[PDB]
């Protein structure tokens, strides 16, 4: 009955999707699929983040328009996410008319309400190319150790940090010219005016405790005005009434959540839902799934922007940790920096969805993809616990009972134990305690396989006159499988489809209360095969 808008962070246009992105998009998708199963109106929204200096320069280097380049990456990203069955209702772009109009609107409101300040700053400028240089586009000699060819504000030899204005013999990364300091008028968003509002949100108990604790450190350091303009040349949105000035990408980027929703509404011919979700008096819920590195933008700048422009604020932020592989940050040299597209050449989507879900919780801790453990866990849990209930039982039903399940449950008490678990499992999905849900589900799968072992169908099947017993046992196993696959439906969409085809039924949350009795099932070829370390070794080699 709820109306829910869920987003994931908008991926950078000039990088391929990797396993770190996938942690976020999978976490959100599992949650979204569960909410849809419980009957809510869910809108799952994303987009590519397509603006800024790096994108402008990369397109120039490639000799194509930035529009051509971002279009190609958008397609690549969407192909990858589709391969993982991420169920967006809309995937748009920050480079869109909807985002342009909303960015101009919000800026205009902020300005009228007194939250935009003008101040002149000094910044390094490449006089040959004719552009201001972000820090990482300045290189030079470390002032401390005198090592050459250091970029931006830090030295990768001695570890020193400094302003790029301190580099010896600085050079533009773009042209090789010596940059010089130049003045420019910038526009600033008055974040400090929202301090009290933001502190009250932090204290409210909605946010993850770890995020609220970090917010306190940020308040203690002191909020500052935020520079939200960039000079031409730029790839982005021009500021009304300010020729040669553009909105900084991070101003327009979260507005792209709104732009993507507006685009969806407009394509659907829906003239009411945008305001229903975004007006101050909204009764819809708004959730952003994000990583740790972008919390500042989403927890401070974004709710302040919304408040200052007469829009509702997020209901919650759901922050996750970083992905590690084999315990460490992804490493190109070790072949553990793994692209989403590469993953799918070696493994299916469900395997990674399962593994991440088994490790995820409501806290912000890092999630480790241990590749040896991945093989062991997928084989143990998917192949040998859950799918086993179907695979060990279906053959007898198809071959000796014409595909027809028994007319009554062999063990109604055991079935009730399984259905009674729905409340705790659903609460675990809802609360993002995914690992707890998976532990509960796998404890049930253990009980189901213990039931089948206790009945010993491999013995019953050879014994004269025991056909009815065999049908009973195997049907019971299949009914337990039906329940477990319902609980796992948000996690394993493709396996679920194959299970639904076998069972001749769509799996619904409430449907588990009616077991399959006197019911025809279909034959199947392997629902889920084992994986092995040779495949992991190939993945790693392909990623080097
Ligand atoms: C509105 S969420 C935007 C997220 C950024 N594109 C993440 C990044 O580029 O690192
Ligand atoms: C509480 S989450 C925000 C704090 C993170 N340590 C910021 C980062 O990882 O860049
Ligand atoms: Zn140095």
């Amino acid at each position: 009955a709820k109306k829910i808008l869920v987003t994931c962070a908008l991926p950078y246009a000039n990088g391929s999707i990797h396993l770190g992105h996938m942690l976020e998009h999978i976490q959100a998708d599992v949650w979204v699929r569960y909410q849809r199963m419980r009957g809510h109106e869910v809108n799952f929204i994303c987009a590519d983040d397509a603006h800024g200096t790096p994108i402008m320069l990369k397109a120039q280097q490639l000799g194509i328009t930035p529009e051509q380049m971002i279009g190609e990456m958008s397609q690549e990203h969407q192909t990858d996410f589709a391969g993982f069955n991420i169920s967006y209702d809309n995937y748009h772009s920050t480079h869109s008319e909807e985002n342009r109009q909303l960015s101009e609107l919000i800026y205009s409101r902020l300005k009228e309400n007194g939250f935009i300040k003008n101040r002149t700053i000094s910044q390094l400028y490449d006089p040959e190319k004719g552009m201001f240089l972000p820090d990482r586009f300045v290189k030079g000699t470390c002032p401390k150790c005198k090592s050459p060819d250091q970029y931006g504000d830090n030295c990768e030899v001695c570890g020193a940090t400094y302003s790029p204005t301190e580099l010896i013999e600085p050079k533009s990364v773009v042209s090789g010219a010596t940059p010089v300091m130049r003045d420019s008028e910038h526009f600033f968003f008055d974040l400090p005016s929202f301090s009290e509002m933001l502190q009250a949100w932090t204290r409210s108990g909605a946010l993850q405790e770890q995020v609220a604790n970090k917010m306190q450190e940020w308040f203690e350091s002191g909020l500052q005005q935020w520079d939200i303009s960039r000079d031409a040349p730029y790839f982005g949105f021009e500021i009304p009434n300010a020729p040669g000035k553009y909105f900084y990408v991070w101003l327009d980027a979260p507005i792209g959540y709104m732009g993507s929703f507006k685009n969806l509404c407009d394509k659907r011919g829906d003239s009411v839902s945008f305001d229903e979700y975004w007006k101050k008096d909204s009764t819809a819920e708004l959730y952003h799934f994000i990583g740790k590195d972008i919390v500042y933008f989403h927890s401070l700048f974004w709710p302040a922007m919304l408040e200052g422009s007469n829009f509702r604020k997020p209901s919650n932020l759901f922050v996750h940790g970083y992905v590690t592989v084999n315990g460490a940050k992804m490493s190109k040299s070790r072949g553990t920096f793994i692209k989403a597209s590469t993953w799918l050449n070696h493994f299916d989507a469900d395997s990674l969805r399962y593994y991440y879900t088994a490790k995820l919780s409501s806290r912000i801790d890092d999630i480790d993809l241990n590749l040896e453990d991945f093989v062991q866990r997928v084989n143990a849990d998917i192949v040998n616990k859950v799918v086993n209930l179907a695979s060990r039982n279906a053959g007898f039903i198809n071959k000796r009972f014409d595909g027809v399940l028994a007319s009554e449950l062999a063990d109604p008490q055991l079935y009730k134990t399984f259905t009674d678990a729905a409340e705790v499992i659903g609460e675990a999905w809802e609360s993002r305690e995914f690992g707890k849900a998976v532990r509960e589900i796998m404890a049930l799968a253990d009980l189901a396989n213990r039931y089948v072992d206790e009945q010993a169908p491999w013995v019953v099947a050879k014994q004269e006159g025991r056909d009815a017993d065999l049908q009973a046992i195997c049907s019971m196993g299949i009914n337990l499988f039906r329940v477990l696959m319902t609980y796992l439906k948000p996690v394993l969409p493709k396996l679920t489809e194959r299970a639904e085809a076998f069972l001749n039924t769509e799996l619904t949350w409430d449907g588990i209360q009616q077991p399959l009795l006197g019911h025809k099932v279909n034959p199947f070829k392997a629902l889920y095969n084992r994986i092995d370390m040779r495949q992991v070794e190939a993945l790693v080699e392909a990623s080097k």
